[PDB]
DNA sequence: CCTAACCCTAACCCTAAC
DNA sequence: GGTTAGGGTTAGGGTTAG
């Protein structure tokens, strides 16, 4: 049947798979506002914010996305 | 009482060893198994590795840390 | 807290030169 | 020939996000 990627379990339906790898990668859902970062964490875009408080014109790039555990 | 590990100090309250443990520099638990450095981070371990890939005959020295 | 990863920099090594 | 300094190389660690 449907098989995943990211660990490996045998699915019955796929959009009984779709909720499931889904929930496998954090949405980025927290923006700064100063920068447009996006963040997947509000303790993320806090702890950011504690940055703009002593650098100017910070922008950081963007990082790759690691993968969650289910 | 309970006594560390890595250094191996006497210690009274278990908070403070944990807070002791916080603080230490240079831990080298990631060893290399082909020439025996031991890293302080795994990062370093796996920036290594591709210097044993780039040349055959590789063991360098342990630094001193900072 | 952890780790990953960029990145600058000290510690290293080899060797030419003094 | 001891000893030091320069240029290429690599590991230490600060920093910050996932
Ligand atoms: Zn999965
Ligand atoms: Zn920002
Ligand atoms: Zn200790
Ligand atoms: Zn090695």
């Amino acid at each position: 049947p449907h098989f995943c990627q990211i660990c490996g379990k045998t699915f019955k339906a796929v959009e009984q798979l779709r909720v499931h790898v889904r929930r496998h990668k954090g949405v980025r859902k927290f923006e700064c506002t100063e920068c447009g970062y996006k963040f997947t964490r509000q303790a993320h875009l806090r702890r950011h914010m504690e940055i703009h408080d002593r650098v100017e014109n910070y922008n950081p790039r963007q990082r790759k996305l690691r993968n969650l555990i289910i």
